[PDB]
């Protein structure tokens, strides 16, 4: 398994974004604001940022976990209407799509090597 830290402040978002993350075998943890003390505590896999931001500035988040952690480390993804390339590794506009959703993250998951089976 895995585990995966969800930031966001809208809960009826999370609660479909993270049945589908959890049926895939996955653990999510929803936060409300995004703090990089307590990021950093429960360093997850990847982390899914969600607009609007609670913690504010999303480059120095970005910033922030990649010194601390390489993006091979730990992935990170933004979720809003459009993608805000801050150094996240990809973007989910919205309406999410449950269907490329799983896919998007499995291909950014496999890229740390071929030999994923």
């Amino acid at each position: 398994e895995g585990r995966i830290v969800l930031v966001s402040e809208d809960e009826a978002t999370s609660t479909l974004i993270c049945s589908i993350l959890t049926t895939a075998g996955y653990q999510v943890i929803w936060l409300v604001d995004g703090e990089v003390e307590r990021l950093l505590a429960l360093t997850p896999i990847a982390v899914l940022l969600a607009e609007p931001f609670s913690y504010g500035d999303v480059q120095e988040l970005v910033d922030q976990l990649r010194q601390r952690c390489t993006p091979e480390q730990l992935k990170i993804f933004i979720l809003g209407s459009k993608g805000n390339y801050q150094g996240v590794d990809r973007y989910i506009p919205l309406p999410i799509h449950p269907e490329s959703f799983l896919q998007q993250v499995t291909m950014g998951l496999t890229s740390l090597a071929t030999s994923a089976q």
